[PDB]
């Protein structure tokens, strides 16, 4: 029986730092959890709102992007860069295929993720089937109206998760970008639909929680872990 | 309500491997929470339910025990053997003194912990006074009966919590002397006071959860961490 993940992207990719760099996807939140799947026998499927997406430009920098994450990044003939371009549209999806919904991030997520009715109702029936959402870094904006067709309240209400940190965006400064641009954070979607956040130590730690077959993560660096406790979860 | 912090360790020292070794107090999770806290300015004070303890054996092992903290272990002037020195019983101790309340473990926690209701008295009166109430390894087995003063439910009860896992018991195959020893586990607790008990990837990862005041981390890898956390949740 084949093991499938659906990995979201965002479909946000334009300017966004002070810097005049532009968001998009963190190339490792969308890799690692890829490299993650394949290895255990899973088969993936990328998808975005749009079918297209953009890389988070200071993703791209040798700080975050080296090594074997580089080589698969540069070769066109990766398994990588091949099922990218197979990426679907959300209507090109069928929720009963997959047994895990992995949101990757990097922050135009906080564009297009609380908007993606499409990609939350998919989520949704993938959790009704008893599969395993999850969501690291800026992921967890897509819970913002992500309803449990069981319960119909919010999937995270009264659960228990964790994601990018309020302190992080302070720390790179990008805090007055949100507000200027009317963005909601991690903790605020959390805090708005009655989640429980659980914050790391540090806000680049890797760090992640597994709350049923819900799973989160907080960052880049627990973009891996995330992706491990999503195929633990199954267990759930 | 003083810079102090009350340093927990386990009563029971006794014959408790199948290589015939005794359990007790798991040195690192005495010494590196110690240490954290003198570090960032706090008076420690040790406490057990009889006022003595003895060392986990395994604990002393070079893997468990080395560099700095083998050579303030080793020391008798160090500050660490010179505080253990003025070790306390419950009865010695003023619960208002403390900001906050910190369970060290080993397996022998699991023998004394539930029961030593006068160290739950002063772990609650911490937290009562707006204290935090932290547990590393098997810690939490002072969570087992541990009653909130506002409410009068389960300090636990409603919140998310880490600790060692039964999965590290079964590794270590001591899962069956807790079965002949009638003992509880830590997910064993969590389960009967209506917490929500959140696993580590792995058994003997660096974990750890910070839920408001109640802070709890899942092994002597974790003991650092779980300190760290205590002290940053005074704010919470």
């Amino acid at each position: 029986a084949p093991k499938k993940v659906l990995l979201a992207l965002t479909s946000y990719n334009d300017v966004f730092y002070s810097d005049g760099m532009k968001t998009g996807v963190f190339v490792v939140e969308a890799l690692h959890p890829f490299n993650t799947f394949r290895k255990e026998g899973f088969e993936v499927d990328f998808v975005s709102e749009t079918g297209k997406f953009g890389w988070d430009e200071h993703s791209l920098a040798k700080d975050f992007l080296n090594g074997q994450d580089e080589t698969d990044f540069k070769n066109k003939d990766s398994d990588f860069n091949k099922t990218l371009a197979k990426i679907k549209t959300p209507k090109e999806v069928n929720a009963d295929d997959y047994q895990i919904f992995m949101a990757s991030a990097g922050h135009g997520t906080l564009f297009d993720y609380p908007k993606a009715k499409d990609l939350q109702d998919i989520a949704s029936e993938i959790y009704a089937n008893g599969g395993v959402v999850a969501a690291v870094c800026h992921g967890p904006a897509m819970f913002d109206g992500l309803t449990d067709k069981k319960t119909g309240r919010p999937l995270i209400e009264g659960k228990s998760i964790t994601g990018f940190t309020d302190v992080g965006e302070t720390i790179m400064g990008v805090d007055s970008i949100l507000k200027a641009k009317n963005l909601a954070t991690v903790e605020d979607v959390a805090k708005k639909y009655g989640a429980k956040y659980l914050a790391p130590v540090g806000p680049w730690d890797d760090y992640s929680i597994t709350d049923g077959r819900l799973v989160t993560g907080v960052n880049p660096a627990s973009a891996h872990s995330t992706a491990v406790r999503s195929i633990d979860a199954l267990k759930n």
